[PDB]
Parts: C-alpha cells; structure tokens; sequence
C-alpha cells in the first residue's frame, strides 16, 4: 500500500521486544519500506488461501499472542534480507530486489512452513510437535533460502539435486542465524521444535544421525518418502558443510575448517555460478571445489578442505 514507513515495537514469538518496520496509511500495516521493493507480512487467519490479507493494525503495537509469529515473520525476513545484501551483495531473492511475501496463521495445528513459488508461508505448529514456525530465525531464512535457489540453481525438489536444494536452504538459514547471533547453532529448527523438550531440533548439521539422518553416501536414503529423501539426505552435504566451516575428523577423515564466511562464500559461489536444477553430489563438490578454486587458488587450504570434507562424507 502507498503510505508513510514508520517504525512499531512488539514481541515475538519467544517473548522477545523488537522494533519492526511499518506503513501508515489509516492502519499500520507490516509493510517494510527499508528494504528492497518492500517486506510484506500477512494474515492467513487459520485458513489457507494466500496470501490473505496484509497484516493491519490500530496503534503500531504488537504485543498480543496472536502478533507474535507475525512480527518474527516480518522481523527475521529483514535479517534475512540484509544478511544476502550485506554478505553476499544480493538485492532480495530474485537479486533484483523483489518484494518478499510471507503469511503466517496458516492453516490450524500446522507443522511445517515453505515457500510456495511465490511466497513464504508458515503454519502455528500445533503447540505440542512445534510452535508457530517463524519464530526460528534459521526456519525463515532456510524459506527465503528457497527463493534464492529457485532464482539462481533451480535444483529440482527430488533425489539429489532435492537433497542438495535443502542443505543449501539448511546452510544459508545457519549462517543467517549466526549473523544475528543470538544464540546460533548448527542445528535447526531448536528455537520453535517440540516446546516441552529441551536440547532437541529438527536436524543436525553437525551430528545429523542424531536426529535419523545419513551423513555418508553410503548411507543415503533411496526411496520415495519425502521426494526421494531431500529432508534425509541433506544430512550427508549439511555434514559436508559443516565439516568445511568447523572441521573434525569424520570417518576417520580429518577436515581442516575454514570458517563460517569462506564456507559462505564457496557455497554461495556454487549456488550462483554452477549447480544446475540437476546437479547430483558429485557435481556438487564439483561446483564447490571449483567456487573455492575461484576464490583462493587452486592450491589454497580452502580447495584441500572442501575435498576433505566431501571425502569424508562419501561423495567423489
Ligand atoms: C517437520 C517438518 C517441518 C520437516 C520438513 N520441513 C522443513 O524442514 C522446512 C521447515 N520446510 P520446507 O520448506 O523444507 C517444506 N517444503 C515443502 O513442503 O516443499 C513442498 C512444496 C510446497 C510448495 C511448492 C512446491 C513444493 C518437511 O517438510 O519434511
Ligand atoms: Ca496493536
Ligand atoms: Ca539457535
Ligand atoms: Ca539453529
Ligand atoms: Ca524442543
Ligand atoms: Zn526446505
């Protein structure tokens, strides 16, 4: 909507205050003039035609229970945005500044969120398996993260080149919750997963067979649950990638880390500049080992810690 940007404070999901950008125009509505062509949070109002209405409010304040997944929505899509911006020197997901749509209350009890081709869109959980989803900074950024790949790669939601489409949104939304540092992990999901369990997330990219997930080749999925395991098999390149920014000795393979930021830029690198929609894991560390070659030199301890890593999961 044409109106004033202002600026409206309230409370997340988890309790937190936060300040959020705001039109005026009668109603302030969550509309983020700062940003782009505009971040746009929306009400789906427990049903599921999208993208529902853009988020009104009366006083600019947004501190009832049922503001709290959209403020973090709204909030966690900045972060998101500066994060490609500021890192990565992209201008929202289409890289030309597109506006970002996100709709929260989807549905009743629902546990999951996704981008839909358009837009992001998040479920309340049903308070026992989750809590409304936008509320993990690391789940909003692995949506918007879906954006981007479908942008640039396109890697086909199924097999591998699924597989290789979610670690990619599992890596992205881990480095976004690290540049927000609050308290960031190499898990996901933790923050808004199962609220009477402690300690516990959705997938591990550190340890993923912690929560039923490969993290070898030769353990990869090869049926047809999940779209050929593209939630499963993540785990073998989340594993790769963990092992490229942090190190360790995996299988018996040890891998010298290199850092949160070159893991970054090796795989943003790859995202943008080779997968394709059907890359496999072996172009995949193709894709890597050329992007760290670009950026440091074929010689570098960066090209020999990306072949590590990738040995050390199984992937040649
Ligand atoms: C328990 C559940 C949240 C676990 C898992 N979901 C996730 O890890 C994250 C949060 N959501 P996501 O974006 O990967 C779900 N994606 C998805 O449903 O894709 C299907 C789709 C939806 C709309 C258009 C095209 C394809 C999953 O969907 O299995
Ligand atoms: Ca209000
Ligand atoms: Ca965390
Ligand atoms: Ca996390
Ligand atoms: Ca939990
Ligand atoms: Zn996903």
């Amino acid at each position: 909507i044409t109106g004033t940007s202002t600026v409206g404070v309230g409370r997340g999901v988890l309790g937190d205050q936060k300040n959020i950008n705001t039109t005026y125009s009668t109603y302030y509505y969550l509309q983020d003039n700062t940003r782009g062509n505009g971040i746009f949070t929306y009400d789906a109002k427990y049903r599921t035609t999208l993208p529902g209405s853009l988020w009104a409010d009366a006083d600019n304040q947004f501190f009832a229970s049922y503001d709290a997944p959209a403020v973090d929505a709204h909030y966690y899509a900045g972060v998101t945005y500066d994060y490609y911006k500021n890192v990565h020197n992209r201008l929202s997901y289409d890289g030309n500044n597109a506006a970002i749509r996100s709709s929260v209350h989807y549905s009743q009890g629902y546990n999951n969120a996704f981008w839909n081709g358009s837009q992001m869109v998040y479920g309340d959980g049903d308070g026992q398996t989750f809590i409304p989803l936008s509320g993990g900074i690391d789940v909003v950024a692995h949506e918007l993260t879906h954006a981007v790949t479908d942008y640039t790669a396109g890697l086909i939601y199924q097999n591998e080149s699924g597989a290789i489409n979610e670690a990619i949104s599992d890596i992205f939304g881990t480095l976004v919750e690290f540049y927000a540092n609050k308290n960031p992990d190499w898990e996901i999901g933790e923050d808004v997963y199962t609220p009477g369990i402690s300690g516990d997330s959705l997938r591990s990219m550190s340890d993923p067979a912690k929560y039923g997930d490969p993290d070898h080749y030769s353990k990869r999925y090869t049926g047809t649950q999940d779209n050929g395991g593209v939630h499963i098999n993540s785990g073998i390149i989340n594993k790769a990638a963990y092992l490229i920014s942090q190190g360790g000795t995996h299988y018996g393979v040890s891998v010298v880390g290199i850092g949160r930021d070159k893991l970054g830029k090796i795989f943003y690198r790859a995202l943008t500049q080779y997968l394709t929609p059907t890359s496999n894991f072996s172009q995949l560390r193709a894709a890597a080992v050329q992007s760290a070659t670009d950026l440091y030199g074929s010689t570098s301890q960066e090209v020999a810690s990306v072949k590590q890593a990738f040995d050390a999961v199984g992937v040649k």
